[PDB]
Formats: C-alpha cells, sequence, structure tokens
C-alpha cells in the first residue's frame, strides 16, 4: 500500500462512525491513518482478533462483520481490508 493512502481524507458513514466512536473522538473528517488505527483498536477491544489464532479476525458476531460484509478476514490482506473500509465511507 502506498504511504500516501494514509493521508486520504474520508467521512465515515453512520454505522462505521458508531464503531469509531467507542475508541476515538467524533470528527467530521478522518484520515485513513486514523480510521485504520481506530478499527484496529476496536477489533482488539471486542476480542475479534487474537494473536494466538493466525492472522484471522472473526467478526460474524459483531457490527464490524455487518459493515465488512464478511464473517472473517486476514489481517495480512491489506488491499482487501481497504476495499472493505471504502464500502463504509465517503471520500472528501
Ligand atoms: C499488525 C497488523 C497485521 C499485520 O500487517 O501484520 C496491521 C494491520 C493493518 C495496519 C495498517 C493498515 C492495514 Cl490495511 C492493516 C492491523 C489492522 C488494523 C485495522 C484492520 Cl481493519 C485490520 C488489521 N492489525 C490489527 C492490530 S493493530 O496493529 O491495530 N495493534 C498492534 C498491536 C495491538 C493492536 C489487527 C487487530 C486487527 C494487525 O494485526
Amino acid at each position: 500500500i502506498p504511504a500516501s493512502e494514509q493521508e486520504t481524507l474520508v467521512r465515515p458513514k453512520p454505522l462505521l462512525l458508531k464503531l469509531l466512536k467507542s475508541v476515538g473522538a467524533q470528527k467530521d473528517t478522518y484520515t485513513m491513518k486514523e480510521v485504520l488505527f481506530y478499527l484496529g483498536q476496536y477489533i482488539m477491544t471486542k476480542r475479534l482478533y487474537d494473536e494466538k489464532q493466525q492472522h484471522i479476525v472473526y467478526c460474524s458476531n459483531d457490527l464490524l462483520g455487518d459493515l465488512f460484509g464478511v464473517p472473517s478476514f486476514s489481517v495480512k490482506e491489506h488491499r482487501k481490508i481497504y476495499t472493505m473500509i471504502y464500502r463504509n465511507l465517503v471520500v472528501v
């Protein structure tokens, strides 16, 4: 992933904002760097990812799964993750 993508400005849709607000401050605009940071922290706070289980995030029992439209995914497949995140925001 190119470093410049981290500076991309986005506006999370309602339900993704709901998720982001349990770990970060509400903002009109976020950078992708922030969105990934917060999503990563959120994932850990709800036990969706455990280090002992091989890079897979299980989210079928959480709002994250609803938004990403998948029951689980690899933390190593970054391009896919970005695609899943773009389903839930509007670019500024
Ligand atoms: C270390 C990493 C996996 C890896 O590349 O080896 C990085 C990952 C990440 C970071 C930046 C962009 C992207 Cl697309 C993914 C990132 C991540 C962030 C958001 C999503 Cl949606 C998916 C994966 N996480 C989370 C933990 S973490 O890096 O936030 N943090 C490290 C120590 C404890 C918490 C995994 C939990 C979701 C990872 O485990």
